[PDB]
């Protein structure tokens, strides 16, 4: 569907992995270690263009961020869209 709540295995964890070191070119918080993605994932599928997003509850030097991620269909490459926080346990 449109919306969706996915896993947080290797894959997810690999999502979250890339926004913190995404987050640590622009250095708002200093350098964040990542952590863990926690639940809940969700993945927006995207149809005009095709892609998807991903919004992650990601800890980061043990603090709790929302990071949003797009990745294009056709080639996958990922950009973080949003890095916010810290923000409160889901």
């Amino acid at each position: 569907g449109e919306w969706e709540i996915i896993d947080i295995g290797p894959f997810t964890q690999n999502l979250g992995k890339f926004a913190v070191d995404e987050e640590n070119k622009i250095g708002q918080y200093g350098r964040l270690t990542f952590n863990k993605v926690i639940r809940p994932c969700m993945k927006k599928t995207i149809y005009e263009p095709k892609g998807y997003e991903y919004q992650l509850y990601v800890y980061a030097s043990d603090k709790l961020f929302r990071a949003d991620i797009s990745e294009d269909y056709k080639t996958r490459g990922r950009k973080l869209l949003r890095f916010n926080g810290p923000v409160p346990p889901p």
